[PDB]
């Protein structure tokens, strides 16, 4: 019935200690389309925990490649590997080529694959987000609902809208899941 109660959730709940030690970092990006923003997300992964923790996110409506690659090098996240949404194959050429970019790939999973990452990201111990740092994906993760039917009961696909962080983030952990 409702998605993601796993969600941790609280200002300041990520320390920039904590920050300065995590080291098994996942990133994803979806480039936008139409209207829907470019959304790019950073998180780190406690395997054992079975928890993840939100880094960093750019969220732009007005998608520049130059402004999304800045960000990135500004930040020095050059270094950790950027799994991207493989609808754009030649925005992910232009990041590499044009941008520098260089550890960018497209997301080896297709379309087929969403609910089963979706799931994978509801079935972890905890979600932990500070929206000092995330405001986007906090927004996005505790309003996300599922999909319902006719008879209007819930079915095991969220909303395909205002999910632009959390396509990212199932781009992010593609290669964890299983």
């Amino acid at each position: 019935v409702v998605p993601f109660e796993n969600l941790q959730i609280e200002e300041g709940i990520i320390t920039d200690a904590e920050v300065a030690r995590f080291d098994n970092i996942r990133q994803g990006l979806d480039f936008g389309y139409g209207p829907d923003p470019l959304a790019f997300v950073r998180w780190h992964y406690d395997k054992r925990k079975n928890r993840i923790y939100a880094i960093d996110e750019l969220v732009d409506h007005k998608v520049s490649l130059k402004r999304t690659a800045d960000f990135v090098r500004k930040n020095k996240y050059e270094s950790a590997r950027i799994i991207a949404d493989s609808s754009e194959p030649r925005s992910i050429d232009a990041l590499k080529l044009e941008h520098g970019i260089n550890r960018i790939e497209g997301a080896k999973k297709g379309p087929d694959s969403v609910e089963h990452g979706e799931r994978w990201l509801d079935e972890l111990d905890a979600i932990v987000i500070d929206p000092l740092r995330t405001p986007n994906i906090a927004r996005e993760f505790e309003n996300i609902d599922y999909q319902t039917d006719k008879n209007g009961d819930p079915i095991p696909r969220l909303e395909d809208k205002d999910n632009h962080t959390i396509d990212a983030t199932r781009y992010a952990f593609e290669r964890d899941m299983k």
